[PDB]
C-alpha cells in the first residue's frame, strides 16, 4: 500500500478535493463507489459528480506515513495551500481514520 495526502481534481473546472489515504488507489476507487451510490461525504463533490460524472483526476500531493499526527497537519496544509474549501470540494478540515 501508499499512503499520504492526495487531491481529487474536477478536469472541467480545476476545483479539488484533498483527502488522506492508507493506501491511494483503494481509497480513490471507494470515493467513486460512494459517488454513485449518492451517499458521499461531501455533498460539494456530490453534486459535481450527479452532474458530470467521473471527470475527475486523482494525484499524490504528498507520500507519507498514515499516522494521525502527520496526517492531519499536512491535510490542513494542503486545504488551504490550494483553498480546497472555499475554492474546492472539501466541506470542512481534515480528518483521521
Amino acid at each position: 500500500m501508499k499512503s499520504g495526502i492526495y487531491q481529487i481534481k474536477n478536469t472541467l473546472n480545476n476545483k479539488v478535493y484533498v483527502g488522506s489515504a492508507k493506501d491511494f488507489e483503494k481509497r480513490w476507487k471507494r470515493h467513486f463507489k460512494d459517488l454513485e451510490k449518492g451517499c458521499h461525504s461531501s455533498i460539494k463533490l456530490q453534486r459535481s459528480f450527479n452532474k458530470h460524472g467521473n471527470v475527475f483526476e486523482c494525484s499524490i500531493l504528498e507520500e507519507i506515513p498514515y499516522e494521525k499526527d502527520l496526517i492531519i497537519e499536512r491535510a490542513n496544509f494542503w486545504i488551504k495551500e490550494l483553498n480546497s474549501k472555499i475554492n474546492g470540494y472539501n466541506i470542512a478540515d481534515a480528518t483521521f481514520g
